[PDB]
């Protein structure tokens, strides 16, 4: 079965802001997770064809991944930090919902989520 259109990363109808929290989400949060040895399954939208997951998009209706988040941050898609934090949490939750609890990919998400939670705990105050 086919992949859906990816989540949007560009929309001139959507109002945008550049804020110090969003800057931190790129410079600290995304960068920390992206360079991790376990980042690779999360660096692009789930490719149900390549990965032979024909039911993935039957089950997962709000897909999200760090490639999309990276584009949203680099291309100033967000208004606030909570939108971006929600995207990360959607990505993790999708992984835990779709995959079996003993899968390596769940351990990988868990390790990335541990770092995410630490960095979000230190989210800078709004300027």
């Amino acid at each position: 079965s086919m992949n859906p259109p990816p989540p949007e990363t560009s929309n001139p109808n959507k109002p945008k802001r550049q804020t110090n929290q969003l800057q931190y989400l790129l410079r600290v949060v995304l960068k920390t997770l992206w360079k991790h040895q376990f980042a690779w399954p999360f660096q692009q939208p789930v490719d149900a064809v390549k990965l032979n997951l024909p039911d993935y998009y039957k089950i997962i209706k709000t897909p999200m991944d760090m490639g999309t988040i990276k584009k949203r941050l680099e291309n100033n898609y967000y208004w606030n930090a909570q939108e971006c934090i929600q995207d990360f949490n959607t990505m993790f939750t999708n992984c835990y919902i779709y995959n079996k609890p003993g899968d390596d990919i769940v351990l990988m998400a868990e390790a990335l989520e541990k770092l995410f939670l630490q960095k979000i705990n230190e989210l800078p105050t709004e300027e």
